[PDB]
């Protein structure tokens, strides 16, 4: 609506509106939380070019924009079944899967 | 323990250790997943400074280091109670707290 209570958030595409639809606060896919007043953008968080996933009115009192949790490193073994990571006594760190070792440190 | 099975994770400060007690794989506070043999680092993911907060062995078969959700903008009003954000008909964007306006746009 026009209000975000504690624990509520705007996700990408979500919005608040007021002034008979003339005013729109919206979290964009470029990452920016923007307030559009009619034709013009009157204010933003300046978070364009950043991977902002939500604008949460937190229960601790703080309204906060967060970038998404992202992967930064992987074994690159998506698709493998029943996997387990084992730190072995031969010092090798091995990712095992249904049809044998999918990834190996050594 | 020496094993993480499908869906498990090391969290910050969490460790795997080999059965013999000689090798220790630790997701550290600095984000680096480090393998120690004794007190000498023999391998790491080199993710120090990259905000990694967990390393989960996923059900899809992929072992992945994930970052935390990073705060990139805020109103700086931690401590305020019963807060709500209101986009008003006068065009103002106001964060209202128990004791009054904690933050506003038009000021
Ligand atoms: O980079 C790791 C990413 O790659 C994918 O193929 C999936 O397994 C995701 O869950 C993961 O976040
Ligand atoms: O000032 C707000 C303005 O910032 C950038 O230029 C872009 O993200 C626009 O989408 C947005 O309207
Ligand atoms: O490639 C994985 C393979 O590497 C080595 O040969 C050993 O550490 C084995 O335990 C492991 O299965
Ligand atoms: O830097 C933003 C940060 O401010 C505080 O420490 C808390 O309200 C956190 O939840 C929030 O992420
Ligand atoms: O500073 C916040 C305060 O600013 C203006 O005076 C008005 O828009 C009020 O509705 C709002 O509460």
């Amino acid at each position: 609506g026009d209000t975000l209570t504690a624990g509520q958030k705007l996700e990408r595409g979500g919005s608040l509106q007021s002034g008979n639809g003339a005013y729109t606060l919206t979290l964009q896919d470029d990452g920016n939380l923007v307030l559009y007043a009619r034709d013009k953008a009157v204010w933003s968080t300046g978070t364009n070019g950043q991977d902002v996933v939500r604008a949460e009115v937190q229960t601790d009192g703080n309204f906060v924009l967060y970038t998404a949790e992202k992967p930064v490193w992987h074994t690159d073994t998506k698709g493998k079944k029943e996997v387990k990571l084992v730190l072995q006594d031969d010092r090798n760190l091995v990712l095992y899967a249904k049809d044998g070792p999918a990834w190996s440190l050594e």
